[PDB]
């Protein structure tokens, strides 16, 4: 951990916290919601140890990275803009890419816009968001699960923030991190309530120490949730702006990995997309699909060594 270097860089008009360790080919790690660079701590240690330059930023709006006030400053294009400037600062032609959750959606955009900068992509949890020309991303979600589905509830400015404020930052973070209930997260009406997890454990699961949860809390206490939530608030706008890529394919070699109990895997007809041919058709060089039994959404933390191995083995192929 100590050997993990922390710096602040100027990228795409913002100041970004980058955590770094190691030397060798760059592995760029993109975290998700509601996480931080810390989410990758085990992978940063492992990959650095194994002869790679591990790079894990706090994305725009998270942690120690600048958080622009405008909701519209949170399109996929803004975030990829940040990452392309970062990659230039690293002074390399290509990176290996590893991404989870919202970080993975941004990863898909990076691969869409600049496949030639990504040598291989280890994608966790969220597979490519297929652009259906007939229905916007969040509309499809609302049709399927109605208004209290979490993404839907995330859309209105300031609301989810106040609800989360009411139950407390630590409650929210524990509530989400500990969830193992499959299926669509549907909230109780008008409040956070049990949120993503109606069955919170008394003690943290063995992959998450009190110091880990405390780190997350210490940053979210400071930044709040606005920036991270803003990502979801641009999903329809992202659907509009990505029209030029409608019907396109991703050429970057991909290894997809998900926990079997991931709410993502277990909803939105994801299984059908992932396994039924659609994912492979959008992404012709999808080489492997790994489902981790008895592993929840946060698979890079819950199954850290296993993911470390899957990443190492995959990138060393090249
Ligand atoms: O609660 N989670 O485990 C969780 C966290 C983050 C996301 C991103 C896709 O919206 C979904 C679910």
């Amino acid at each position: 951990m100590e050997e993990i270097e922390h710096r602040t860089v100027e990228v795409n008009g913002i100041k970004m916290h980058v955590a770094e360790k190691g030397e060798g080919p760059v592995v760029l790690f993109l975290h998700g919601f509601p996480e931080l660079w810390y989410s990758w701590r085990h992978q940063i240690l492992a990959l650095s140890s194994r002869g790679y330059r591990a790079v894990a930023p706090d994305l725009r709006g998270y942690g120690d990275t600048e958080a622009p006030v405008s909701i519209s400053s949170y399109t996929g294009f803004h975030i990829v803009g940040d990452l392309i400037a970062l990659i230039d600062l690293l002074g390399v032609d290509q990176v290996f890419l590893v991404a989870h959750d919202w970080g993975a959606i941004i990863g898909w955009y990076l691969c869409t816009f600049h496949p030639d900068r990504v040598k291989a992509y280890v994608c966790l949890s969220v597979p490519l968001l297929h652009r259906d020309p007939n229905i916007r991303t969040v509309d499809a979600m609302r049709a399927m699960y109605g208004d209290d589905y979490y993404i839907c509830r995330f859309q209105k400015p300031g609301e989810m923030e106040a609800q989360m404020a009411e139950v407390g930052t630590e409650y929210v973070l524990k509530n989400i991190l500990t969830t193992r209930k499959p299926g669509p997260p549907i909230f109780p009406k008008g409040e956070y309530g049990t949120g993503f997890n109606p069955d919170m454990p008394n003690s943290l699961p063995s992959w998450l120490t009190q110091d880990d949860l405390a780190y997350y809390v210490s940053k979210y206490e400071k930044t709040g949730f606005t920036g991270p939530l803003n990502y979801y608030r641009n999903m329809n706008l992202n659907w509009e702006l990505t029209a030029p890529w409608s019907g396109g394919k991703i050429q970057v070699p991909v290894k997809f990995i998900t926990g079997e109990l991931d709410n993502v895997y277990t909803s939105l007809n994801m299984k059908e997309y992932i396994h039924g041919g659609g994912f492979k058709q959008d992404v012709p060089n999808l080489e492997e699909v790994i489902v981790q039994k008895n592993v929840a959404h946060f698979n890079n933390q819950e199954a850290a060594e296993e993911i470390n191995n899957h990443i190492y083995d995959f990138i060393k192929k090249f």
